[PDB]
């Protein structure tokens, strides 16, 4: 049955736990309905630091918005409405203000990051990018 039931993908990120679950669902519920205010009910709600507040942060913003970049159905990819309300509320933002973090979210909102144009390395990568960014 294997074959005829037959297409989403994992997200190892998980490996931080249930905040980030937490904070990637609404991420993703806030920017379909690109009604940005779940995002700040989420990052009031976890209970980590302000650095990995913005690491899980961009994290979702890679996971949702740069692998629905990364499809050739167009249709899937982010609407310009979407990359409004995400920039938006990252310029809004305070933990996500200094200017690298900043600049590298909204870059996956609009595509712009450079290795952005393999899956596995483009994961560990843009984990690095998080963690070596927002760590202090």
């Amino acid at each position: 049955d294997v074959v005829k039931q037959q297409p989403g993908q994992m997200d190892r990120y998980l490996v931080y736990g249930d905040e980030y679950k937490a904070l990637r669902d609404a991420v993703a519920k806030a920017v379909l309905e690109c009604k940005p205010l779940g995002i700040k009910t989420a990052l009031k709600a976890c209970k980590t630091p302000q650095s990995q507040q913005s690491a899980y942060f961009l994290l979702t913003l890679f996971r949702e918005v740069a692998i629905l970049y990364r499809s050739h159905n167009a249709s899937l990819h982010p609407t310009p409405e979407q990359c409004e309300a995400v920039s938006k509320f990252i310029g809004e933002c305070k933990i996500l203000s200094p200017p690298d973090i900043s600049r590298f979210a909204t870059s996956l909102v609009d595509n712009s990051v450079p290795l952005l144009r393999d899956g596995t390395v483009t994961e560990m990568a843009i984990h690095a990018a998080a963690v070596l960014l927002c760590g202090q």
